[PDB]
């Protein structure tokens, strides 16, 4: 039985190595990381891999790895797939921290933008999460913190993270990492997967994708928002999507809202990640 060697960047930025029988079903490999990850609460995550176009695709656990990843390396990320909108609910603290590892990247990266303010509050919390309670003795006037915070850092910025810490004398990781979430939950694209594309006018635009719904970013002014009830049907065909949404009330037929994507792959990306959302973030 013939198994291939398969490379896994774990959220903290280390390579998991293993093996798996060459036609393994994605959920195979991914049982094998939440195991080495002593992660219990696994329908969170899943593992990426990059196409031949060089984007980002979930694999698909039900499917075989070979038929995924075709011609490209079995090298994967291990990620956040659906962002818990309530992370207090989750029922362990490992879940919490591989979740704050996961949003640190989503800040660092620029794909969760945050205010100054918010930048050194969560930094503040990893910080005390990681080396505990404030030491003056490993923070002079001129400290920079190893920890990333931001996708671009300033003095200013490592000053507050600074000020904050010493608030936090007393606290536990798994304080810290709560505090950390119930911050980094209230930001406007947490847990956001976001989409280019064309409206049916061919103006530019990005289609979220979250908990509560999909989201049409236009610009910063006019966003429209489907929670996921006002979502009737979605379908994609060639390299179009379109959005059936109920009528209000005593409105005779559903509207569609048509969007054109990159390419057919770009399009049913879309379509998958957003039927995903509606099964996981529909139950209750
Ligand atoms: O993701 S959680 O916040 C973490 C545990 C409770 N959560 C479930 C949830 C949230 C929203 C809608 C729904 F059907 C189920
Ligand atoms: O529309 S479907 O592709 C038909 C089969 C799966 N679908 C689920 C769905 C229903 C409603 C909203 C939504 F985003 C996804």
């Amino acid at each position: 039985p013939k198994s291939m060697q398969c490379k896994v960047i774990l959220l903290d930025g280390s390579e998991y190595t293993c093996d798996v029988e060459k036609r393994s079903r994605g959920q195979v490999l991914f049982d094998k990381v939440c195991e080495h990850l002593n992660l219990l609460e696994k329908d969170y995550f899943g593992l990426t891999y990059r196409d031949a176009e060089n984007q980002k695709n979930w694999l698909d656990p039900a499917k075989e790895i070979k038929k995924q990843v075709r011609s490209g390396a079995w090298h994967f990320s291990f990620n956040v797939k659906f962002y818990p909108p309530d992370p207090a609910q989750l029922s362990e603290d490992i879940t919490r921290y591989y979740l704050c590892l996961q949003l640190r990247d989503d800040i660092v990266s620029g794909r969760l933008p945050c205010s100054f303010v918010t930048l050194a509050l969560l930094g503040s919390y990893t910080v005390q999460s990681e080396l505990g309670d404030y030491d003056p003795d490993e923070c002079g006037s001129d400290y920079i913190s190893e920890f990333r915070f931001a996708p671009n850092h300033t003095k200013e910025l490592e000053d507050k993270v600074i000020e904050l810490h010493k608030s936090h004398r007393g606290m536990t990781p798994a304080e810290a990492e709560m505090h950390f979430l119930e911050n980094a939950k209230k930001l406007s694209m947490y847990g956001v997967d976001l989409h280019h594309a064309k409206d049916s006018e061919g103006v530019e635009i990005m289609l979220g994708v979250c908990a509560s719904g999909l989201l049409i970013y236009r610009d910063r002014l006019r966003i429209n928002r489907f929670a996921w009830p006002k979502v009737l049907k979605i379908s994609y065909k060639r390299n179009n999507f379109y959005i059936k949404i109920r009528p209000g009330e005593f409105e005779q037929f559903e509207s569609t809202i048509g969007f054109k994507l990159p390419n057919h792959r770009a399009a049913k990306r879309l379509w998958k990640v957003c039927v995903e959302h509606h099964t996981f973030f529909r139950l209750l």
